[PDB]
């Protein structure tokens, strides 16, 4: 059967409300990413195929690379990235299979799968430490701009695990230079840990759209009392990272391009903490999503470093990349694809109001979002939790409870518009992570008769 490919309807555009990402012709795009970051630096041509191939089996149709991790970068073919400095007039070498062109082959074969590569053009590390200034920038904006304008299948993210303020002229200046030159693709920026990139540049004309970086401490985790971007104790909320994003006018769509990464220890400095599992990546997802977020973007530890025997990881990571493609975290967030794309898409607001009575703390606390006609709530406990289903259309509501780790959905009955209580018959706090599906009975987006809601391409 034919691949399916985003691109034929159009390209990505911010939608009219401010909220999401959606096609020229009209059609949403729910961006399910997934974290490659080193994909260019540590794959071959074979298996970069079946990581994608991998990848797009699962439902991802965005994946993050580092375009250039280093100044230069180095590939596993041992080509560098850079033979002149920032001088690319001779990059490309006849009989010669180039580090761009190699780039070159990952977006073309991804472009093959139907899946839009998230270019962080160079992390944050290598500006931070001097090694791209303005002019530099300026050099290898043209550079990235001129050779994949015209490849369809790009989203351009500038920084990289760097704050807005760090290095912000070059950062700038690297920005501007592609968007003068690509009007095709859309752009955002990467920023450090516990930061939006709304804080800096959620006005700047280059940025489309926002991201933060949730990832990857717990609550209360501090490794000093100096200055800190967030609240104390609030590590794990990354819904507040959308409010605050959103708050920002203009309003732009904001997601959370960095949450924590399954089977990462508990704060990364320590090999030996606790490691996120499938229920807390689960967590992140519909809590940022339910927040108001675009999309999701996942990430592995052992993925997005492409661990590999003979190359231990950092952060504790032994096992190998394509091991890991079997771990339930990276298996799972197509059922949030799935749900999203099955009800109307652009309409859609988070709205705590849906949430009546007493809303619990921290990992009890639901969240609610709906459209007009249509409302969801995720009980990632199982806390018992009232529900005002009065906050959309409809005199009687369907309901149905969705389980997010096996997509599977079981019809609950029919409703009036009165609030009703309601509580999932599963363990409690158990990582059996749930979704009240509430629809206007007069509408059929989910049938009483459906067991699981299907893979939507």
């Amino acid at each position: 059967q034919k691949t399916y490919i985003p691109w034929s309807n159009g390209k990505l555009v911010v939608s009219e409300e401010g909220r999401y990402l959606k096609h020229e012709n009209g059609t949403p795009f729910f961006w399910l990413g997934e974290t490659g970051w080193l994909l260019p630096e540590r794959l071959n041509r074979d298996e970069a195929e079946y990581y994608l191939e991998q990848c797009k089996r699962r439902g991802y149709n965005v994946i993050q690379v580092q375009t250039l991790n280093n100044v230069p970068s180095m590939n596993i073919y041992g080509q560098y990235s850079m033979t002149d400095g920032y001088n690319f007039k001779n990059i490309n070498q006849k009989g010669v299979y180039g580090y761009w062109d190699h780039m070159d082959y990952i977006i073309r074969t991804a472009a093959k799968k139907g899946l839009y590569i998230g270019m962080v053009c160079i992390w944050g590390s290598p500006v931070s430490h001097g090694e791209m200034n303005v002019d530099q920038a300026k050099a290898y904006g043209k550079f990235l701009a001129e050779r994949y304008k015209d490849e369809p299948n790009i989203i351009w993210f500038i920084g990289g695990d760097i704050r807005g303020d760090v290095k912000t002229a070059e950062w700038e200046a690297l920005a501007t230079s592609i968007k003068a030159i690509d009007k095709n693709h859309l752009m955002t920026f990467h920023p450090r840990g516990r930061t939006t990139s709304a804080t800096w540049f959620n006005n700047a004309p280059w940025l489309d759209f926002n991201m933060f970086q949730s990832g990857h401490r717990r609550y209360g985790q501090r490794f000093g009392d100096g200055d800190y971007p967030i609240e104390e104790n609030t590590e794990e909320d990354n819904w507040r990272f959308v409010e605050r994003s959103m708050a920002m006018k203009p309003m732009k769509p904001v997601i959370d391009g960095e949450p924590i990464y399954e089977e990462i220890p508990h704060g990364l400095h320590d090999e030996n903490e606790l490691l996120w599992k499938d229920y807390d990546v689960r967590r992140y997802a519909y809590w940022s999503v339910f927040a108001g977020s675009f999309g999701h973007t996942y990430g592995h530890n052992s993925i997005m470093q492409f661990i590999k025997p003979g190359v231990g990881g950092a952060y504790g990571a032994k096992k190998p990349w394509y091991d890991a493609l079997n771990d339930p975290g990276y298996n799972q967030m197509k059922y949030l694809k799935n749900l999203m794309l099955t009800f109307p898409f652009f309409e859609r607001v988070p709205d705590q109001s849906v949430i009546a009575g007493q809303n619990g703390e921290r990992y009890d606390r639901a969240i609610a979002t709906r459209g007009n006609d249509y409302l969801m709530v995720y009980n990632y406990t199982g806390r018992p939790m009232e529900v005002d289903f009065s906050k959309i259309s409809g005199a009687k509501k369907n309901a149905w409870w969705y389980t997010t780790k096996d997509g599977k959905l079981e019809y609950i009955g029919e409703f009036d518009n009165g609030v009703h209580k309601f509580q999932h018959d599963s363990g409690y706090s158990s990582g059996n992570d749930h979704v009240l599906i509430v629809v206007d009975s007069s509408k059929d987006y989910v049938k009483k008769d459906c067991y699981q809601i299907d893979t939507h391409e």
